């Protein structure tokens, strides 16, 4: 009867996110997100960024859907918007690191990390959710 | 790396099942008891404010409390007592019509008292297996 999300996606918050059980290439993760309509997850609050947070930590290192592919030091979520101050404080202290060279960001224990996106991680979709009158 | 069964939701080591249809609090006690899992038991408040918002999206949903043993003390399923930092979380006005309304339900933003014989959504909790 009433299914607010894909079966096996979590919601959250008016949301629907997949993890992966299976690790790949950034890239290849955005198709994949792309394949069920999705995004490869966005962040735009704590409570998300909290949840999600601790799940990663369970599996390991997961992509997320930021990158700055377009231009070394500016980083852009997949739907082009750019990362707002407010969320800074989530890189971990040394991050972000390599500049130019790892393009691709990741949850990394605590906080975010930059990384070589050729590298193969676990990944997570984000959609909307659909209510029930 | 698999850390929930399919369709149930992985949170801070357990498991968690929102069921998609109503039911009446023992039947959904016994839906939990069918995969090994507990008409859910909150002993964490990141946990209550997960559940407290899902419940939301849906309708009243039925948690794993009731006063069935024994009128105004409130029991988890798995027999543990109700704990003081829990209390903040029943609703102004809550627990109300004592002896009448024995299970307690995810209502708003906090937790009502409610008539067990009513068909209510329910989630279900179990530990999870690591990876
Ligand atoms: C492999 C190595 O020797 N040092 C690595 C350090 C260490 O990880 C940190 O000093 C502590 O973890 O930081 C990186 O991983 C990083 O995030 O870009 C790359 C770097 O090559
Ligand atoms: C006259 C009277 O006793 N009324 C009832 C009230 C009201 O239900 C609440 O005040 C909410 O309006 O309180 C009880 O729930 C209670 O706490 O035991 C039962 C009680 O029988
Ligand atoms: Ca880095
Ligand atoms: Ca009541
Ligand atoms: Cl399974």
């Amino acid at each position: 009867l009433c299914r607010l999300c894909p079966w096996d996606w979590t919601f959250l918050l008016g949301n629907c996110y997949f993890f992966s059980k299976s690790q790949r290439n950034w890239n290849d993760a955005v198709t994949a997100c792309k394949e069920v309509k999705a995004q490869l997850v966005i962040i735009n609050s704590d409570e998300e960024q909290t949840f999600l947070q601790q799940t990663s930590k369970a599996k390991g290192p997961t992509w997320m859907g930021l990158s700055d592919l377009k231009k070394e030091a500016t980083w852009l979520w997949v739907d082009g918007s750019t990362l707002s101050s407010r969320f800074q404080k989530y890189w971990n202290r040394g991050e972000p690191n390599n500049i130019g060279e790892e393009d691709c960001v990741e949850f990394a224990g605590d906080g975010w990390n930059d990384s070589k996106c050729e590298l193969k991680k676990f990944w997570i979709c984000k959609k909307s959710a659909t209510p029930c009158t």
